[PDB]
């Protein structure tokens, strides 16, 4: 739609579980 979250959800995805 906008694209911001089409990266933001991936980043909050990755940096949702670096540790563990």
């Amino acid at each position: 739609v906008l694209f911001g979250a089409i990266a933001g959800f991936i980043e909050n995805g990755w940096e949702g579980m670096i540790d563990g």
